[PDB]
């Protein structure tokens, strides 16, 4: 038989690993020659593998890179102006690699050029709480100073739009060994953990979904109007540059003015973790200076797009897509993911060849520019937005496939809840001591969900992801899934040699998965929802498991508003409507679920009907009117978190309205914009039950 | 047999005769108990005449009235502050009618109150080249006047717009017996023609699409939040006010100032037609005096939805539309039509009856507050937005029949052009010397097309009625058919007794229609339409009457921008990329025709997919980002003109983006925003004629 069980033990964990390998030799930074020819690599394999057509789509977008011949790097400077302390021009390249060319050195990605100089300020993770903290609580006051943070907890992009807002001059980021050197295992060669001169490489931009930050709502073709750079999206206006915590402690061991505020303030080198601003008494007199020289320059990039024609319904597209860009070698980040897709379109031309077709079309996508903002999944995205919106079932991600070896990890739309219980009860475990189990059960047993025994955690979907232009813009259903670590001792960090040249295939071949079976585990999942997703008659999706976390979202705002009674009182803010609207989907997506159940499965137009009435569900929660100041964020249940990119937040316009809200000077007008979104939010609501009522 | 002809024949112009009575004994207008009372009494007899479920949808949006204790007049004031002479408070009632309560006097809906004095300026047509030649050429300052504009050429919304960019403090709008009395044709009662003392209502809003001004988005149903009035869309800023002509020669026969510039300036009153301002010498201390009390309130309102369910395709819509408030008694406007609707819901009634259902659905409505800025079908469609995305197929308008009684006129997307003529060429002529021809045969005859011999015209849709929010906001294919004058001796005022208390059943039944068989051939050419529309397998769009179009407007656009050589050179301005993706479109769209005319016609999803690519075409069209400041007119290739919300602009982005450029003061950002458009209008048409390409 050719179906899910045919396509599933195709699938082989030895050849996910030469894959691996293959991959991860050297470095494919989007924009360069290198990562070109991959994409040429994958182009005529894909082809070879079977699928029915394989193309390169290209876009000349805005990249950003060191200069080559001027360094960037950060001195402390004396009163004469003599440099007496440098941080390292490069991380030093792991055994073997180091004859390895065209190894970008750190820097953050679209950091404008400058040379500031001035007192340090110390903002631990330089979230929106951290800042308060400092300016409210402690009196201290950014402007005009560099702040140095640690990565970890929010995306660095939001470190820095934070920093900015506080009037810093500069940014300095640095792993600490708090949050990147896990206890008992040792720096790489001889462990995952992240060495004293290791950094982490990343972007800084506040895309907030638009893409190339030059050509926003469109896509960068040939012929392109392209913003000038002063009206560019999303680009930071202070440099900024990541070091290691060797460097950093170097920054750090001198810093004077107050002490940190409390523990949660010091991290786990020997300094005293003073939040400044400057240095203690004797070093008063020193500074600290940055040096960055990095350009921004618009830069051709290419992503790679195959197809496999459905046999019944060809104009229903189901994606399977993850970049290919890395920062270096890109042995996790995204090469562990990019491993399982090729093993999956081969599986899939396998059945193929032997005359199989799935139902619907499947498109297969190798994303470049990922690392640089998501840039070649948006502009395809942007260039295709009419195809996507009206044929357009679900995308599946398909970034790194392991940040640990510890349990499944999956985040996807309410839709997709039901599938995922389902496959992963027929799956496997590849866990030890669950020889013999399904997946369902080792998952359920090492990642409960926080509500439901006997379920697993599934995450709302955050972004920092190329599934964001599909989800958040154009409201196609989508999920990803991977091997993760454990959810009780995670740090929320990431991993530690995330975006490092350390970042290796030995990393993943010796100390994360060296049978390959948590890598095929993840191959069997993204490759089995898709199958799902391209194949079953009627889509898989649940509607109800929407309604069940409408309602949880609704209480969760509703106690948010509830902290305020006297306000809620005296503007008459009232959440009856939501209450009503989501009442309504449970009561309306019931009895749409008895009619799939119950219709005359003989008709393909009745059938037809029902499908588009579950494909145009994600579809209804989008608002053409976007977020405020927002405009590619369009979906109301779900948006990236304001204040950590990385993080979901469910029911974000009121959310928003409602944070800080104490603060704001005019409480008439804020309490006004707080009831503007609740009547956005349960008509959206409202609007979603109501396609999934009889339609006539 | 159950078919189009069965469907035709059951039509008859006594029914109609009768329902216009029926319609036009009282006033209807919009927020009142009597326009409630048709409303239900509409829904009683849609029941009656078969149709599965009709219902109304309320709203409850910004209306405005005057106020009945306290009247809207203008003056002249002398030097002491008498006021020697005062326009009109109401209508001379029409013969017959002087005992009906309840006409709303004339009045100018949404003006301000204010009681502004000051010198009056004559300002011709109020249009944008009317401003330009007072400004510019003839440098007449209209700050701080009241100017006063003779009613025709353009929508009043804009002359009131124009008038308050020129900054003025009040305008009076006036009708000149040149626009609205015809040679050899007597006032009413006695003929069609406007008398002295008749007076043209209507709305003066810019909403560009807004709908109700209070609720832009969002319906305006029971838990909307609204706009405060100061943040509402749309509103006039000063006050206005409309007179009949034996007011506005007391008015303008005292003024000085300079002549008129020439004799397109000077309508038919014995007055000079200077532009002034003030008035001459001896009575140069004289002034005008506005008084306004008028009140805008938010007032409920009422459409009319009724459903005949689709036997195959019943989620997809064929809409049949048109309002019923009316300004007085709606003798053409609207209740022409909506006696046409009438009469076309009972003959489709009729065939349901014997067992026939059409293959699509068709929904049929009756449309509140039309005539306060189409807020009734605006409401309606942002409530059911995501509905009639992604179900709409097509929006026939039904507002008044008839306008004239020479031939047909038909305002219409290309995708419906194939579908009009041959519909058409099997229609009876009604026209005197053309018994026994066909319809297409009389139209062609008396209203040739510019473009090619042996074809009648048909123009782009403009706006001021209600399919704006369907074709111009949604996307959906759109047309409107209506029996007019000719086209040679069209003046472009309208009917002489649009929007007077003269418009009546006696109106049509004597002067325009006593036979009622120019409202028979209407309803016919509506009727039969959404006959085709929710019948026939293959959805009757062509898409290569599209590609044709979209060429005759890029050598139009071109054309503009080619007045301006040299900076096309400076600023390397090329339209290759809109004339490569209309290319492009025409090739597809020759490709697309010969699929669907060699498809396998057995193949139900086949169908379904082509059918949906035709449904989508229009569609494609949409930018979700709207034009510049004007969200909601998103299709890229029709808005309603800047300038006059009544006509079409083709490609308005660049269009607007050309006009008047050679005034601004930056030259590099005007032309550069031209360029940006081109960009905007290229990709828009090729992503469109990549929807028509096999779709895998
Ligand atoms: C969840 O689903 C429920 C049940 O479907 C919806 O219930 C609707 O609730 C609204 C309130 O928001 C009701 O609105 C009321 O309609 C009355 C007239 O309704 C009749 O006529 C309509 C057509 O116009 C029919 O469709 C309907 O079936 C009835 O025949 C009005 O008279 C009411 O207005 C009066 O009272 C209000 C309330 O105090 C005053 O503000 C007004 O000024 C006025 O005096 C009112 O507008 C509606 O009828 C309900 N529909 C149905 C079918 O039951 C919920 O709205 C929905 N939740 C959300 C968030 O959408
Ligand atoms: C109307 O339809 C036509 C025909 O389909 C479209 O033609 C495309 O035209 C664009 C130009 O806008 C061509 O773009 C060029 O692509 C070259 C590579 O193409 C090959 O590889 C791609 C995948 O990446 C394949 O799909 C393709 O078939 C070829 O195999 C580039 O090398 C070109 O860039 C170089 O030259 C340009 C031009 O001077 C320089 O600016 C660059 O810097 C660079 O040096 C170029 O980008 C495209 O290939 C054509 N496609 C096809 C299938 O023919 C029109 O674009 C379309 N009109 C509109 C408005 O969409
Ligand atoms: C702090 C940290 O780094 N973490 C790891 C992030 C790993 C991101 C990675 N994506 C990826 O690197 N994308 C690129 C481009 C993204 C863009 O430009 O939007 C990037 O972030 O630089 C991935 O999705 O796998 C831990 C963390 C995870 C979730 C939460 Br909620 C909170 C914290
Ligand atoms: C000058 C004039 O009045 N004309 C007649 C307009 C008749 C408008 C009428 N619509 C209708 O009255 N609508 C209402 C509400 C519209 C709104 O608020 O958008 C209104 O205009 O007040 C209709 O569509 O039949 C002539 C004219 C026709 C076309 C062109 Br291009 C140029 C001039
Ligand atoms: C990765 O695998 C590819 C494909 O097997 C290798 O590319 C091939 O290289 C051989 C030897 O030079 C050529 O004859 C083939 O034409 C190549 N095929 C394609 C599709 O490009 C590539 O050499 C491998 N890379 C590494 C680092 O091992
Ligand atoms: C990278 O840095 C180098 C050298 O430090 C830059 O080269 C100089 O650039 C300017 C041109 O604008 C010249 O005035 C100098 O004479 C150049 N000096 C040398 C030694 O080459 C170079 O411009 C920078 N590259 C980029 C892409 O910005
Ligand atoms: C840090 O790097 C800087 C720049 O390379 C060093 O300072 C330079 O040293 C050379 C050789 O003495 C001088 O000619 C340059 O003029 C200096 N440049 C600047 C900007 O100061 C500095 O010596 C290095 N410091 C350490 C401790 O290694
Ligand atoms: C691969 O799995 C092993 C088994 O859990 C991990 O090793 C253990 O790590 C935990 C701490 O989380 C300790 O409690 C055990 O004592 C460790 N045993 C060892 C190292 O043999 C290992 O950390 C995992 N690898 C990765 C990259 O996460
Ligand atoms: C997940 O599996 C469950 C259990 O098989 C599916 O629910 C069953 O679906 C069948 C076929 O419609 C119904 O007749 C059974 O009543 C269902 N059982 C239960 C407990 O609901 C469910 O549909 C599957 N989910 C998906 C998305 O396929
Ligand atoms: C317009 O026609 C309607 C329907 O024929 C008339 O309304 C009917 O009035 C009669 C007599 O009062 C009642 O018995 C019916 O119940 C009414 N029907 C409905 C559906 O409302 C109405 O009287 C006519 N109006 C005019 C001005 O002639
Ligand atoms: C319409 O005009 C009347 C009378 O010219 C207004 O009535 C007056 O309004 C104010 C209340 O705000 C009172 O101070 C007066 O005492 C009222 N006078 C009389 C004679 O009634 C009325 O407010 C206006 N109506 C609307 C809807 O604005
Ligand atoms: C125009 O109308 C106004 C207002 O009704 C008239 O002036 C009023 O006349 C009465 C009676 O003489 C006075 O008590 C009011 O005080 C006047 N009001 C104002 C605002 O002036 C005026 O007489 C009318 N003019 C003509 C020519 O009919
Ligand atoms: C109804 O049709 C008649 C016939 O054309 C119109 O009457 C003619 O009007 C034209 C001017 O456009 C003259 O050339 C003829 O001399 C007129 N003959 C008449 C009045 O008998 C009449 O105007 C039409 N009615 C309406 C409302 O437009
Ligand atoms: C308008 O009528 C024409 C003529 O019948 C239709 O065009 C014909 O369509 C048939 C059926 O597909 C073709 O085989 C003929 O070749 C066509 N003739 C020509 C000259 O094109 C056309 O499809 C009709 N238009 C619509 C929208 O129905
Ligand atoms: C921070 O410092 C700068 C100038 O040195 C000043 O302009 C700004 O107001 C300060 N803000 C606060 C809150 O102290
Ligand atoms: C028009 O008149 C007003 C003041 O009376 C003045 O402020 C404005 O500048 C004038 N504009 C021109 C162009 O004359
Ligand atoms: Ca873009
Ligand atoms: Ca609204
Ligand atoms: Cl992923
Ligand atoms: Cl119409
Ligand atoms: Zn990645
Ligand atoms: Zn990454
Ligand atoms: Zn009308
Ligand atoms: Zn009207």
């Amino acid at each position: 038989k050719h179906n899910m069980k045919a396509f599933l033990d195709e699938l082989k964990a030895e050849n996910i690993k030469k894959f691996l390998y293959n991959f991860t030799q050297i470095p494919h930074l989007a924009g360069t020659e290198q990562n070109f020819q991959l994409a040429k690599q994958i182009q005529s394999q894909w082809k070879e593998f079977g699928l029915d057509s394989v193309e390169l789509a290209h876009y000349d977008v805005l990249l950003s890179y060191p200069n080559k011949t001027h360094p960037n790097y950060i001195s402390i400077i004396n009163e004469d102006g003599n440099e007496i302390f440098n941080t390292s021009l490069f991380e030093p390249p792991p055994p073997g690699y180091e004859n390895v060319s065209d190894i970008v050195p750190p820097f953050s990605a679209f950091s404008p050029q400058g040379m500031p100089e001035g007192d340090l300020v110390y903002v631990n993770y330089a979230r929106t709480e951290d800042f308060f903290k400092l300016e409210r609580d402690m009196k201290i006051n950014c402007s005009g100073k560099i702040v140095i943070a640690r990565y970890g907890k929010v995306f660095r992009g939001n470190k820095v739009k934070n920093a900015q807002l506080a009037g810093a001059k500069g940014v300095i980021l640095y792993s600490d060994p708090a949050d990147y050197f896990a206890p008992g295992v040792k720096s790489y060669p001889d462990g995952w953990n992240l060495p004293g001169g290791g950094v982490q490489r990343g972007n800084i931009l506040n895309l907030n979904g638009a893409g190339d930050p030059l050509t926003p709502g469109y896509p960068a073709n040939e012929y392109a109007y392209r913003r000038g750079i002063a009206e560019a999206v999303g680009l930071p206006s202070i440099p900024v540059h990541p070091i290691g915590y060797y460097d950093a402690q170097k920054l750090l061991e001198k810093m004077g003015g107050s002490a940190p505020p409390d523990s949660s303030w010091r991290g786990s080198l020997k300094v005293p973790y003073n939040v400044g601003p400057g240095f203690t008494g004797n070093f008063s007199t020193q500074k600290v200076k940055m040096h960055i020289h990095s350009t921004n320059e618009v830069t051709r990039i290419y992503n790679v797009i195959g197809t496999l024609r459905g046999a019944v319904e060809p104009d229903r597209y189901v994606i399977l897509g993850g970049h290919r860009d890395s920062w270096v070698f890109g042995g996790i980040d995204p090469q562990s993911g990019a491993a399982v897709v090729h093993e999956i379109v081969r599986s899939f031309g396998t059945l193929k060849k032997e005359g199989w077709r799935p139902r619907r079309t499947i498109l297969f996508a190798s994303w470049d520019a990922e690392e640089f903002g998501l840039l070649g999944s948006t502009e395809w995205a942007e260039e295709n937005s009419r195809l996507l919106q009206e044929r357009g079932v679900a995308y599946i991600n398909a970034d790194s496939s392991i940040e640990g070896n510890y349990t499944l990890r999956v985040d996807c739309t309410p839709l997709m809840y039901s599938l995922v219980h389902n496959l992963t009860k027929e799956l496997k475990s590849p866990d030890e001591g669950f020889e013999g189990k399904s997946l369902y059960e080792s998952w359920t047993k090492k990642s409960p969900s926080p509500e439901f025994s006997g379920m697993p955690r599934i995450s709302k979907l955050g972004s920092g992801n190329d599934f964001e232009v599909f989800f958040q813009r154009l409201g196609i259903a989508s999920g990803r899934a991977r091997y993760t670590k454990n959810w009780e001792t995670n740090k929320f960090s990431g991993y530690p040699l995330y975006h490092s040249v350390y970042e290796t295939y030995e990393l993943v071949e010796k100390f994360y998965d060296p049978m390959f079976k948590y890598h095929l585990t993840v191959a069997q999942v993204r490759g089995g929802m898709v199958f799902e997703l391209a194949n079953s008659i009627v889509l898989p999706f649940d509607c109800r498991d929407y309604a069940v976390v409408l309602r949880k979202y609704a209480d969760k705002i509703y106690s948010i508003s509830m902290k305020h009674p006297q306000e809620m009182k005296t503007y008459s803010v009232s959440f009856d409507s939501l209450f009503s609207a989501v009442k309504n989907f449970t009561e309306i997506a019931s009895k749409f679920s008895e009619r799939l159940q119950d219709f005359d499965k003989s008709n393909p137009i009745v059938l037809r009907m029902m499908n588009d009435q579950l494909m145009f569900l994600e579809r209804a929660f989008i608002d053409p009117l976007g977020l405020p100041d927002r405009p590619f964020y369009r979906h109301v249940i779900y948006a990236p978190s304001s204040h950590n990119k990385y993080a979901g937040e469910s029911f974000p316009g009121i959310y928003d309205a409602l944070f800080d809200i104490e603060s704001k000077v005019d409480p008439s007008k804020a309490w006004g914009e707080v009831k503007r979104q609740i009547y956005v939010a349960a008509f959206t609501v409202q609007a979603a039950a109501e396609t999934l009522s009889e339609v006539a």
